[PDB]
This record gives structure tokens, sequence and C-alpha cells, in this order.
């Protein structure tokens, strides 16, 4: 079951991989909830995407410690917006490495973001250039191609049947695909569908703004892209 801890909820998704959920006012919209992920690799801690805020940022790093109890070797953010970059100065204060797309590197500073101290860069396939991500273990990151935003990232963990579409993917119910502001409406649809092939054995599809999902989630977001061309 869902834990609530402060402002934040986190809940167990597999043996060694738990979501984040941290959430932010945006006036006009309400309470936005954001998540992300934290995987157990043998004695050390991997996260996916930071919290909206440093102080939230913060409290995740604190529930590790409460829960878990290892050090977190890495941070890695899937687009330089503030539900995903948000926290970046709380991570560097614990002393996290901290990774992200050269190309959200690029963007931070223009979105009000503080750049990750990493850039991972992608084959032309879409696959990170392993180098770039040294010590990742199971995390298999991919660039699906510009959607949700031109730097979009995605997280495949190994191991089990979990992959995190971020802000790309939305689930089998949802009405829209959000705030398509720096969106790519022309490529949106194809990027969608190049997550889902890239981690063909994933049945739990994890997402910023809905709840964990079957991989409807990915057919039916690439089918709402569609309209968007
Ligand atoms: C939840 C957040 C980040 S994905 C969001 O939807 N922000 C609004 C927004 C998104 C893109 C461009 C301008 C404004
Ligand atoms: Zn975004
Ligand atoms: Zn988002």
């Amino acid at each position: 079951g869902d834990q609530r801890f402060g402002d934040l909820v986190f809940r167990q998704l597999a043996p060694n991989v738990w979501q984040h959920t941290s959430y932010l006012d945006m006036p006009g919209f309400g309470a936005v909830a954001s998540n992300g992920l934290i995987v157990r690799d043998g004695g050390r801690v991997l996260v996916v995407d930071t919290a909206w805020t440093d102080d939230q940022t913060a409290q995740i790093l604190n529930w590790i410690k409460q829960e878990i109890n290892l050090p977190v070797a890495l941070a890695v953010v899937t687009h330089a917006h503030q539900d995903k970059m948000g926290g970046m100065d709380a991570l560097h204060a614990a002393g996290i490495a901290t990774y992200a797309n050269a190309l959200s590197n690029q963007l931070a500073p223009q979105e009000g973001m503080v750049a990750a101290q990493h850039s991972l860069t992608f084959a032309a396939n879409g696959w990170v250039e392993p180098a770039t991500a040294p010590n990742f273990g199971p995390l298999k990151v991919f660039y699906p191609g510009p959607g949700h935003t031109s730097d979009n990232i995605t997280v495949g963990i190994d191991g089990t049947d979990i992959a995190f579409g971020g802000c790309l993917i939305k689930d089998s119910k949802a009405k829209s695909l959000g705030n398509l502001g720096d969106a790519d409406t022309e490529h949106y649809a194809a990027s969608a569908r190049a997550f889902g092939a890239a981690f063909p054995k994933a049945s739990m599809i994890v997402m910023s703004h809905s709840a964990p999902d079957s991989r409807a989630a990915i057919t039916h977001t690439a089918r709402m892209a569609d309209k968007l061309r």
C-alpha cells in the first residue's frame, strides 16, 4: 500500500523498486502529482527523477535512509522540466552523482533548472552510449525521439517487468497528453511507440502523471498522439 511520508507518497512496485510521488500547485490546474523511481541494486540505490522541489527531493533521500539505508549512487533525470529536475541542488548537496540527456543539461538554465553533473549521449538507434552512463546497473536508458519534449528520455529496469516512460506516456484511461507546450506534435506518436519497442518485455509501465499501468498506456498514448498530426 501507499506510504505517506511528509507531503510525498511512496509505493513499492517490485522487491527492489519503489515509486516516489510529489505534488506542486499549478495555479488553475490544482496540485499536480509527479512520479519517479527508486531502485535498489545490491548495496546501493539509484534514483530516476527528482521531486518538484529541493525540499521534497531531500525528503525522498530521507525516506531512502529510513526504508533502505544504503547509499544513493546516482540519479538520472528524464527532461528539463521542474517535476523531473527541480530538486537537482538537493541531490548535489547530498553528494549524489547526477545524469541527464546532454540536451536536458543544455536546456536546463533557460528552463529554470540546475543542470546535472554528467551528460548522457545517445546512439542513432536511441540507446544510451554506454560510456556516458557508467555504473547504471540495471537501468537501461533510451531516447525514444522527441515527444513530450525534445529531450525526453526513458528508462527500463533490467531484471524486472518495469519500464519508465516519464512524461511521454499517460495511462490507458487518460483523456489527453497534458501540457504540450514544449512537445514535438509531429513525432510524438512515433516516439511513444519507439519507447514500447525498446522495452518489449515490460508489462508494468510507470509514468510521471498517471499510476502504473499495463502496456495499454503505450498504445493509448500513441493513438491519442496520432490525433496531433
Ligand atoms: C507537469 C509539468 C511538467 S511535464 C507541466 O505540464 N508543465 C506545464 C508546461 C509544460 C510544457 C511547457 C510549458 C508549461
Ligand atoms: Zn515535462
Ligand atoms: Zn511532467
